[PDB]
């Protein structure tokens, strides 16, 4: 079968603490003896319109930070400020720190999000970094600080840290070095994201997964060139397919015996004529949240 | 926002072992000093057409069972056979055994599945127990023994253990006492499941979640009685709505200010006239995989 899956969240639960700065309470990541968290923990619900995080960080001393690993208080001994995130050095090192790394995913790359509230893991779901650098996730108040991650067998790659919910209903945050994903800033303002395109490669890899799972009615006897299809897709707000993406689709093209350009033709007529009531993999829409690697992983 | 989420799989990863009986290798659940697993581990790929599990279990001694918790071999000291599952008592008790219970979910109830292969957790996704006692999950060879679970803060409720992939593409298994969910038997035969209905209450709770999230175009100025709507839905292969389900929808009806019967009217015209191209919560289909409790949990 073919489901939307997330990496096992186990290893990340062991790094989930509750950070507080006065009234404000948001989640933090405890890796080794450092606790990474959004810098807007030093803010009040009235110091959000436009806060100078440099002057706000002046008055805040180590004792203004309450890190609580479950029911056990860690001691903030030092505090740094990398980009939009705080970095509170603590006395104890995490005995549960797994083999980890800090990465920056690209538009189209998917990762699991362990949504936490008050330091407690609430649940896990999978999202892609939309080409407009936003995520269509599930966050409420107090979710800030929840992280996005992928796993390389032993190694947990961290790629996201939640910050805000944009006007259009979608979410935005940073990588683990504090740099925002996109043109966003950490302030309460009407800062809407641009127009969203569809990750073409991710839909082709989904149709490849669909063929592998038995749903193959959409398949036509046609072909098209990369120049031909790419120019057709561009009109429908689709991520321009490159020869790189074609190669990434390799193992799927091999498993299925269907050329990448043969698959682009079936998609081309699907864009021109619509799905007309029918369903692919039990979905009445063209799903782009699955990378070629996501599909291979489920085979 | 509104995503399909699974409970944090952490606590379950600590109970995931690799069980082997000759050539055959499938996953097992190590709770306290007992390892629960599907009884068809004692089978060969030629002893599946119709195997007498009583006579097959005769020749198999404790030393024919290789339980490997990661890289550490446990010692099978005793072996029982509750319904379709084996129960191998081991020397060491699991130091990571969480507060757990064994439950039997009902058609309509959803749970997280931690899909394991060779004792290793491969990933987690959420499914409901379809009214025809099958699950639309994601399983390959060696996935048998992967468990389905819900969490009550401290307490992990176990409700499923994978056994097979039915002809129609969907999966079927047992509860943790070995009893199959549905009319299925553990043998390799053409045993297709009946016609599937739609969990009406789960769609109403999804439209309630949709209203809470801003998508509310489907809402009409009409109403209907429980007798009226229920008889209309029955024609479209829908689970007959009971007054119990109406009460369960309570907190959602309260959050939204929309009566349960007002919501059934919008669904009634949606069934009669179709969605005509439009999308609710970014879905071009009526989604029934979310219980009222699933929706409350994300609020
Ligand atoms: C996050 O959990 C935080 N809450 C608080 C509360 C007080 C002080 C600091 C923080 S961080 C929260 C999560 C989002 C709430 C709605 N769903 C979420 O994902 N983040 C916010 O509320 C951020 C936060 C301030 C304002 N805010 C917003 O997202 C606002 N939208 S916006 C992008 O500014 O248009 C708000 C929801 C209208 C900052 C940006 C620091
Ligand atoms: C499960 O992992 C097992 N594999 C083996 C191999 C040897 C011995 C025992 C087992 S249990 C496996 C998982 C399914 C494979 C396809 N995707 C899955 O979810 N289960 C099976 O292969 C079961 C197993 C024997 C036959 N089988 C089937 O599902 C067959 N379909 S059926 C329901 O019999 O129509 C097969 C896929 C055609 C039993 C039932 C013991």
């Amino acid at each position: 079968g073919f489901r939307k899956m997330a990496f096992p969240s186990g290893k990340v639960e062991g790094c989930m603490v509750q950070v507080t700065c006065g009234t404000t309470t948001l989640n933090g990541l405890w890796l080794d003896d450092v606790v990474y968290c959004p810098r807007h923990v030093i803010c009040t619900s009235e110091d959000m319109l436009n806060p100078n995080y440099e002057d706000l960080l002046i008055r805040k001393s180590n004792h203004n930070f309450l890190v609580q690993a479950g029911n056990v208080q860690l001691r903030v001994i030092g505090h740094s400020m990398q980009n939009c995130v705080l970095k509170l050095k603590v006395d104890t090192a995490n005995p549960k720190t797994p083999k980890y790394k800090f990465v920056r995913i690209q538009p189209g790359q998917t990762f699991s999000v362990l949504a936490c509230y008050n330091g407690s893991p609430s649940g896990v779901y999978q999202c892609a970094m939309r080409p407009n650098f936003t995520i269509k996730g599930s966050f409420l108040n107090g979710s800030c600080g929840s992280v996005g991650f992928n796993i390389d067998y032993d190694c947990v790659s961290f790629c996201y840290m939640h910050h805000m919910e944009l006007p259009t209903g979608v979410h935005a945050g940073t990588d683990l070095e504090g740099n925002f994903y996109g043109p966003f800033v950490d302030r309460q303002t009407a800062q809407a994201a641009g127009t969203d395109t569809t990750i073409t490669v991710n839909v082709l890899a989904w149709l490849y997964a669909a063929v592998i799972n038995g749903d193959r009615w959409f398949l036509n006897r046609f072909t098209t060139t990369l120049n031909d299809f790419n120019l057709v897709a561009m009109k429908y707000n689709y991520e321009p397919l490159t020869q790189d993406h074609v190669d990434i689709l390799g193992p799927l093209s091999a498993q299925t015996g269907i050329a990448v350009l043969d698959m682009c033709a079936s998609l081309k007529e699907l864009l021109q004529n619509g799905m007309n009531g029918r369903t692919i993999l039990g979905s009445a829409l063209l799903e782009d949240e699955f990378t070629p690697f996501d599909v291979v992983r489920q085979c």
